[PDB]
């Protein structure tokens, strides 16, 4: 019993961490095999950030300008191509620790554990959500570009973002491994304000699950509610529609604990019109959203 | 800028991370060197933790008997003593992977990342505090009995935590790595209560602080008060009293952000009084007690 905002196990993905310098910037860069990953604005002076052309500044780069760095042994850079808002530079040697994995783009409300690194050193370890305005909410200081998103799937890493930019609001964008952002963010100092961070419905409801699975039940109400009558509430209160989709993803946890999808959600409604009063669910004063099911049926479950 | 619950990476500690059964009980063990360290009710069925004599029950047990594996490798055990709550294990080969390692008893208020484990397996890191009640407010399911709690400074992980007890009340008991319980517990099925699970008052300030750092200013008041004038209201709340040491401990985070903790304490103060009116602090709808000034200091500077 407990729930716990819980990472994955960061091991795998220290393995493949790496420090990038081109000229004055360094970032931390991810060793798969024998390409390291990087974001391209490793090329930008903080003045090329206001307006880069990233194909001319690439031009006047070679193998050697990249200097790749795991542990205290330099990395041979033997090729270098741009795709997307990401660098691959060919290194001469597969990295040994190479996990296997997968590049996956996630979709908004997807979780992920992000590896904060420093100079390719690993800091720490947090959990985040792809928020549906496309955008997450990291801790990430300069030199922390390049730190990487991922989920494992027992002994499989899949790396979902690669971190980028800081907005002006201090809220975090950056790419999956093929170099796509998410949302419409790009690698340029430059006015971007992100739109309307929704909370994640289906994920609350998950979280709500799991608040009665640990015993913290005293919102479980005596009312259901339709799909459209619950999503009035949640447009009302800035929370993502609830689809069948989301029922059906949470039908597990439905099974589990011998509570309707509909009737969380009208717990769900009742908590939005009259808050919580002060009381706390899984010691929380808010409505948590960066559980997705999956998250709380492998949490509750005790998947490795 | 961003400011999150912050795990250690947990590699370091992944690698030492082991199966242990004894009979019919299967738990995690922490293998450093050639030991390898588990709860000792490993040995107890679940109606001898009812009222173990864990001497009486070791007696009837050999070192064959604790079935140790790393992997999908078997690992022979040599040696076996008791030390408080934790069996020692020799086996014969030392771990491979043994980081620069101390055991550390920590203080309540104290932070840790936790690798949950089953079956040896990593399932998660998350972070958590020695709550004053000697209590940490962990997720653990069967099987997680051995996880441990660690800080690294560097390269060298301090193990301050092993995972022994869920209480009736869904909270957690367990030893350092000497096996002592941190407060009152015992590994025992019986009534055991915690006390008052206080407020860490020192870590909402350095939480304040790391707030005011990522621009989340609005609590930042007029106001200054006493340590004496703070701690009745403190106590009122059911916050650990704030000390001159407590003071001292956050003058780096004073001197950053140029607030006086008194002042930031009449700021926390207000927030007692007044509550959020529901506003959020680096998202959060209560006061977070699960940073320490240390963790702050980390997280604002991005040591590795
Ligand atoms: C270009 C950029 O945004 N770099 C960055 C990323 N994350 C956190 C802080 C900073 C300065
Ligand atoms: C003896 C004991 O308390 N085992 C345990 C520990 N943590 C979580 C769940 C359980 C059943």
């Amino acid at each position: 019993s407990g729930f716990r905002k819980m990472a994955f196990p960061s091991g795998k993905v220290e393995g493949c961490m790496v420090q990038v310098t081109c000229g004055t910037t360094t970032l931390n860069g991810l060793w798969l095999d024998d390409v390291v990953y990087c974001p391209r604005h490793v090329i930008c002076t903080s003045e090329d950030m206001l307006n880069p052309n990233y194909e001319d500044l690439l031009i006047r780069k070679s193998n050697h300008n990249f200097l790749v760095q795991a542990g205290n042994v330099q990395l041979r850079v033997i090729g270098h191509s741009m795709q997307n808002c990401v660098l691959k530079l060919k290194v001469d040697t597969a990295n040994p620790k190479t996990p296997k994995y997968k590049f996956v783009r996630i979709q908004p409300g997807q979780t992920f554990s992000v590896l904060a690194c420093y100079n390719g050193s690993p800091s720490g370890v947090y959990q985040c959500a792809m928020r549906p305005n496309f955008t997450i909410k990291g801790s990430f200081l300069n030199g922390s570009c390049g730190s990487v998103g991922f989920n494992i799937d027992y002994d499989c890493v899949s790396f979902c973002y690669m971190h980028h930019m800081e907005l002006p609001t201090g809220v975090h964008a950056g790419t999956d491994l093929e170099g796509n952002f998410y949302g419409p963010f790009v690698d340029r100092q430059t006015a971007q304000a992100a739109g309307t961070d929704t909370t994640i419905t289906v994920n609350v409801l998950a979280w709500l699950y799991a608040a009665v699975i640990n015993g913290d039940r005293w919102f479980l109400n005596r009312f259901t509610t339709t799909l459209n009558d619950f999503n009035l509430v949640a447009m009302k209160y800035n929370y993502e529609p609830l689809t069948q989709d989301h029922v059906d993803i949470l039908g597990p946890l439905s099974a589990q604990t011998g509570i309707a999808v509909l009737d969380m959600c009208a717990s769900l409604k009742e908590l939005l019109q009259n808050g919580m009063n002060g009381r706390t669910i899984l010691g929380s004063a808010l409505l948590e959203d960066e559980f997705t099911p999956f998250d709380v049926v492998r949490q509750c479950s005790g998947v490795t």
